[PDB]
C-alpha cells in the first residue's frame, strides 16, 4: 500500500453503519453496466473479505433527478430483495424504455415484474425509511465528493485507488481492512 498510489485518506470520515466491525462501503449506480446484471466486485468481496469486515452500498446521486434511482436502491435494500430484485433493476435502467426515477413509473414497473414480490418492494419504497435513505445518499455523494462509480471506502477513512484493475482492487481493499484493524488497537 502507498498513499497517492493505492489509496487516499478521506478528509472527513464517513460514519460506519456498525461499530466494532470494519466497513467496506461501495458507492454505485444502476447505470453501471455488468454482464450478468450484478456487480462482480460485491460478489467477490463477500467471499474474500475477512470475518470482521462487512459490505455496505449507497446509490450515488449526481443530479437532482437521480434521487429517484437512490430511492429504488433504498427500497430494494430495505425490502430485503437485493438478489431477487436488483438484476431486474439494472436491466430496466440499462434499457432506458421507462423513466424509473419517477415514482408512479417505478410502481407500475414493480407490480408487472414476474420474478419478485413487487408489492413488498413498493411497500418499502413508500416508507419514510427509504425516502430518508435516498436523501442521505445525496448528502453522502456531495459531502464526500463521490464523483465516480464504483468508489470504495474502507473503515470510513480510506478511499481505494483502482490503479491496477479488478483483482488489484480486491487486494488493496483486503490490505486496507488489515490496516484499519491494526490501527484500531
Amino acid at each position: 500500500l502507498t498513499e497517492g498510489e493505492d489509496y487516499l485518506v478521506l478528509d472527513k470520515p464517513i460514519p460506519q453503519e456498525q461499530s466494532g466491525k470494519i466497513e467496506v462501503l461501495e458507492f454505485f449506480g444502476y447505470f453501471c453496466v455488468h454482464c450478468h446484471h450484478f456487480d462482480p466486485l460485491l460478489l467477490k468481496l463477500g467471499k474474500a473479505l475477512p470475518s470482521d469486515a462487512y459490505l455496505r452500498t449507497e446509490h450515488v446521486v449526481w443530479q437532482p433527478e437521480m434521487l429517484g434511482l437512490a430511492r429504488m436502491a433504498a427500497a430494494v435494500n430495505l425490502s430485503g430483495l437485493k438478489y431477487q430484485a436488483n438484476p431486474a433493476v439494472f436491466k430496466a435502467v440499462y434499457e432506458q424504455k421507462i423513466r424509473l426515477e419517477n415514482r408512479s413509473v417505478a410502481g407500475k414497473w414493480a407490480l408487472s415484474q414476474k420474478g419478485f414480490d413487487g408489492k413488498k418492494l413498493m411497500r418499502a419504497y413508500d416508507s419514510p425509511e427509504a425516502a430518508a435513505a435516498a436523501l442521505k445518499m445525496q448528502k453522502l455523494t456531495e459531502q464526500y465528493r463521490i464523483d465516480s462509480t464504483p468508489t470504495v471506502i474502507v473503515g470510513g477513512k480510506y478511499r481505494v485507488i483502482f490503479n491496477n484493475g479488478f483483482d488489484g482492487g480486491v487486494h488493496t481493499i483486503k490490505e486496507l481492512v488489515a490496516k484499519v484493524r491494526e490501527e484500531r488497537k
